[PDB]
């Protein structure tokens, strides 16, 4: 969906659904993405440099449910706001010694 707010006032944005890196990116027409605002399993946090301390990522665990509260909104920080996780692991074997004589 979408929303329009008046410059100044807040917005809180919500994400439902083995959690690791969590994110909100935006994009406005014609700009490449921007990554706002991140979350570790641990609870903390990162922010981009244009946020300067008016929103807040948050988690609630037991939804899987992140919000981003942004206050003090401004016209530049108009966009398409998305929530983003990634999943990484490797396995391995157990090795196997090769010995070559010769």
């Amino acid at each position: 969906g979408g929303g329009l707010v008046q410059a100044g006032e807040s917005l809180k944005l919500s994400c439902a659904a083995s959690g690791g890196f969590m994110g909100w990116y935006r994009q406005a027409p014609g700009k490449q993405r921007e990554l706002v605002a991140t979350i570790n399993s641990r609870g903390i946090t990162n922010y981009a440099d244009f946020v300067k301390g008016r929103f807040t990522i948050s988690r609630d665990n037991a939804k899987k449910t992140v919000y981003l509260e942004m206050n003090s909104l401004e016209p530049e920080d108009t966009a398409v706001y998305y929530c983003y996780t990634h999943y990484f692991r490797s396995y391995w074997g157990q090795g196997t010694q090769v010995t070559v004589s010769s």
